């Protein structure tokens, strides 16, 4: 589980949206694995922009957070868990690292701020889904 809360919005994992994520919709995308909905009190998170490819992600599965390398953003197979047609997501970045379907929604953070959110997992590898391109999140 886990949430970037920015000004009036919220970002979490698609898969994981709930009732109130989709009435209070805002913007979503079924291959980005994201759903930004709409919040009543002001969010004080921070969205980086650039292409850092070193952060630190927070991993639920290992109450820890790991400093870790990830590859930009591409459109990538991700292998059968439990979840998704165990298929093709976009705007992927990949890193060496314990990745559990839980523990999507842990932040990848880097010195401008937050990269993205875990959106996936398996053989070694953590997906995080990259909000670096959304700037509306930036304002209104
Ligand atoms: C694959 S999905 O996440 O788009 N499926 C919808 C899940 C959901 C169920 C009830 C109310 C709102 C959302
Ligand atoms: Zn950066």
């Amino acid at each position: 589980s886990g949430a970037i809360y920015v000004g009036n919005y919220r970002v979490v994992n698609r898969h994981l949206a709930t009732h109130n994520d989709w009435a209070n919709l805002v913007w979503e995308d079924s291959s980005r694995d994201l759903l930004v909905s709409s919040t009543t009190a002001q969010g004080c998170d921070t969205i980086a922009r650039c292409d850092c490819q070193t952060g630190v992600y927070y991993c639920s599965s290992r109450r820890k957070h790991y400093p870790v390398s990830f590859s930009k953003p591409s459109l990538i197979f991700v292998e059968a868990s439990e979840y998704y047609p165990a298929r093709y997501q976009s705007h992927l970045m990949l890193a060496v690292g314990h990745s559990e379907p839980g523990d999507c929604g842990g932040i990848l953070r880097c010195q401008h701020g937050v990269v993205g959110i875990v959106s996936t997992g398996g053989n070694g590898l953590v997906g995080f889904a990259d909000v670096r391109d959304l700037l509306w999140l930036d304002e209104e």
